[PDB]
């Protein structure tokens, strides 16, 4: 029986952009790597497993709990890898592997970054299985904020009102319902934008270095942080966007890769998390806008990401909006 | 709050195929409408029924059951028609009418047309409300079937074998797993296909001219027909696209508009109903193919669509394979 959903394990290879990035990140540490032993933190099809391996490590276990665990080991075996490439069924936190690793490797980022993600999963990993001093690949996520005028959804607001001009039926009373049901919600929304759409130049409001002491605490505690900036010129402000990018370590290139989910960056399967405001907001260029904003575990489920959300807009009052993923939106590694 | 989804109706409007077909089928028939009272079953935003007042008919009542009713009557208003167009909550089968009426109009077709239709309320209220000899439009809808070799389930099924070329990874056991996943259900599948990937000449196989004696009941048992064709050359064979056209009557054009939701004939928002089989076939030029399909009533559910499909391509023994839209499919007019 299909319990993985395959379609969204073609959508993971066929990013270009992300399955790239792990491969040459990967190749990019050969040094660190050659002839040592490797962790792969949801191990998937197992592709980046094996980029491990090409990159010279000597054994490296793939551990995947989802369905899909089995066709990795297929891979694998196809590729002549059995011996070095060992694919272990179920949860990492409870593997029992034979041997301390040199590094770890993960795909673990999640819509929004946070956003049944597997960090935990790799923060868990690294306290159990890696070596002191070991490589976490990739090592660090930066998280990024910009206002936005999202010009598809000022299409669609827009377009009963274009209904007189095409069928000769005005329509334009259908733009306010349409505005609240499309932006008078709390749901955060998968999209993907474009450069067009970015309001003000984007901000970094926060940074995780996944070695680093109080990593984990931090999450339960919430990951944000304020923002300030100037709108490049005059457009409805519809919300924001949130992305993230990801960094692995240069190697003796001493450049490192750099894995962005951002708009001014070509498109990947994570998109962006768009954060609307109730309706949109008129700006001009330079008008300033400034806030915070703090990633949370859900009470329910600390893997749904929730979004808390404070702005202000030129001389408005400061507003605030929680946001959180609905139940039935996409999934990537818990299908 | 917004119980109707604005993006079906949006999608609706936008589908100019389909809003242009019933604009100009309706002022085809001027002459019919002229002076006269119409009934618009399921009328959603409106505009229909206002495209019928525009066509000269004198009173217009426009009955929506969903949500959406609301804002029916305030584009009639908007367009100064409120004297002439009554917007009238609720189902077609228990509201009140002031009068029989000259006429019905009626967007009705569901996806596959009779997935989640509204044809039964027509029938219901020809029977109830339209005068002898009265005016439907559309008028008549007929199905049709073609063998179909998808090009984009070819393209997804075959990319596991195209990864090693990508980056050296050979992934080719993944397309066995890939193929039973998308292919070996038996779920109809809603998608848009062109021209490219109907693989025989289509075959008409049922009509329904909406007038006519014991449609209600032919619904019940059954609409389907056999069907025989040839295969245009070598191709893997993925299944059968199932789709319709709906006529409106010419008047004193003595031109027929016909509404065409086939993959040869420009887009629209119904696309068209996919029937794969359990994995690919291979035909090549002549390849015979003969069969039956029947659309069905669900028995749990009347206006959930089933389709039974017999088969049989060359040699091979014929088969069956028994289809239902999935209760998580796209809705329409029930939302
Ligand atoms: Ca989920
Ligand atoms: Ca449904």
């Amino acid at each position: 029986e299909c319990y993985s959903d395959v379609s969204v394990h073609e959508e993971m290879i066929a990013d270009q952009v992300r399955t790239e990035a792990y491969r040459l990140g990967i190749l990019k540490n050969w040094a660190a790597l050659r002839g040592k032993t490797v962790l792969d933190v949801g191990a998937g099809t197992g592709i980046l497993s094996i980029f491990c391996a090409q990159a010279g490590a000597r054994r490296v276990y793939a551990v995947e709990a989802s369905a899909i665990w089995q066709q990795a080991r297929e891979v694998v075996r196809l590729n002549g890898l059995e011996d070095r490439v060992h694919v272990l069924p179920g949860p990492v936190e409870t593997v029992e592997l034979p041997e301390r690793v040199d590094a770890i490797v993960s795909e673990w980022m999640g819509y929004g970054l946070l956003h049944e993600s597997m960090l935990s999963s790799v923060l868990h990993a690294r306290t159990k299985w890696l070596k002191e001093g070991g490589l976490l690949l990739p090592a660090s996520a930066e998280l990024f904020v910009a206002p936005i005028s999202d010009q598809m959804l000022e299409w669609r607001l827009g377009f009963w009102s274009q209904v007189k001009q095409h069928y000769g039926v005005d329509m334009s009373c259908m733009e306010s319902f349409a505005t609240r049901c499309l932006m008078g919600h709390s749901e955060i929304v998968v999209q993907d934008l474009s450069g067009e759409d970015v309001l003000a130049r984007p901000q970094r409001f926060a940074q995780l270095e996944l070695a680093r002491a109080g990593l984990e605490q931090e999450l339960e505690a919430g990951v944000g942080g304020r923002f300030r900036c100037s709108c490049y010129g005059s457009a409805p402000l519809h919300g924001f966007a949130v992305w993230f990018q990801v960094t692995f370590p240069g190697g003796d290139s001493e450049k490192p890769l750099v894995l962005s989910t951002s708009p001014l960056h070509p498109a990947t399967h994570w998109k962006q998390a768009l954060l609307y405001l109730n309706e949109p907001v008129p700006v001009e260029q330079d008008t300033d806008i400034s806030g915070e904003i703090t990633l949370l575990p859900s009470p329910d489920n600390p893997r749904r990401l929730r979004i808390l959300l404070r702005y202000k807009v030129g001389d408005h009052e400061e507003k605030t909006k929680d946001f959180a993923m609905e139940d039935g939106s996409e999934n990537l590694y818990f299908q």
